[PDB]
């Protein structure tokens, strides 16, 4: 069982076995694609110029060659962000990074603003027709039960409707 | 073949070992690496601003820094996107999603328009290079092929191709 | 140390092992799995539309319900860059390929052009960054070491400055 026995057995697959031994270096290649995937995402700007930003529902192939020759260029884009219009600034410049992200997390808390807004008006459209439904089937009864259905519908969404800036409060109390 | 005493050979390579029983555990973690791949689309976005608009031919650093905003954001695109217009729409989002796609779905076969057209052009521009050589090459033995070679060839692709609709004689005949 | 009596006994956990002996084929899924992942950076595309114009921080997601029709589009921003409306251009289209290569490859190695300059501010910062601290800690001292310290470094770097211009000789040299 396995061993040598299960191993040697497999020379004689030369061609599979090469994949099998080998594979480990295979693997090395398939985590790096997905890392030579980020740069990808520049195709994808390429798709933009050949294929138009609105959906994909000419001119672009012989600027898109130039791509080749984006070596020379791509010193450019890059080469002016680090530093900006002044130098002793690129020593300078990486501190500022962290100066956007300590404000944006006073900021952040848009992300409960609308969760919480978000939520309540979904809810509303669940009672909404419930509430046609739940009045309609009602009369059948009578006694005016359908009345019964929609106040306590409207009584819990309408309350919650409105509630306190949260945002605001909790954003002077974190910072 | 394998080995028995090489497995504990390893280790002896003082820590060759460390590769081997870590990257294994390594590769899980990668899987993981390729759906973080998603986000990254939104990084296509920021370099086609920091890419100037042409294929690959400076302040875009701190407005790309912006990206990290993309949290408060976040809501505000999903939020029109989801149900988008009026607001009973929410649960409308699954019909007309599915609905959409069988209107869309009848004009989709164009696809095959254009294909009918790159077989028709390039047959087109066979027909120029070789009626030229061939042109040239039999009036070498006398006078009479001339009419054949052009007759012959410009005749197969004339008839081959004339009527145009092609979906719209297509997709309406299979009622 | 090892054995095949070891494996065996592995076989009595019929679970976890399937992992253990069918990751080999796990990693070759991942990389279907990520070239799948290629068709996001069409999403970047909608994004701009869809997910706004800058990063992250309208109407058209019925547009991108369109993306289905994307099929139809597909072949109007491709077949335009083989063939061109000129057409007569497509066999041209395996040709202009060497052309626009060896036209563009000559200039193309400005890339090395702005390395050199590019390096050069560079030094230029770290020069200043020295003399200033080192001079300054200097200064405490009387005698003339603000002089001597000041004079030497700027001395030294600025006369350092050499302009070989590589694409210079290789524009007027290599003809």
């Amino acid at each position: 069982l396995l061993e040598l026995d299960k191993w040697a057995s497999l020379w004689n697959w030369f061609d599979i076995t090469n994949w099998l031994w080998y594979i480990r270096i295979f693997i090395i290649i398939v985590g790096s694609l997905i890392g030579l995937r980020i740069v990808f995402a520049v195709l994808s700007l390429v798709n933009r110029v050949r294929q138009g930003y609105s959906p994909l529902s000419e001119r672009d192939r012989d600027r898109s060659i130039r791509l080749v020759n984006g070596s020379l260029a791509l010193i450019w884009d890059d080469l002016r962000s680090l530093s900006l219009f002044s130098y002793h600034r690129l020593r300078d410049l990486l501190l500022i990074v962290t100066r956007i992200v300590e404000l944006l997390g006073r900021r952040g808390w848009e992300a409960l603003k609308y969760w919480w807004n978000l939520l309540q008006y979904w809810s509303q459209e669940l009672k909404n027709s419930a509430v046609s439904l739940l009045n309609a089937t009602a009369i059948a009864v009578g006694e005016g039960t359908d009345r019964v259905i929609e106040v306590v519908q409207g009584a819990s969404r309408a309350i919650r409707h409105i509630p306190r800036r949260i945002r605001q409060g909790l954003e002077r109390i974190l910072l």
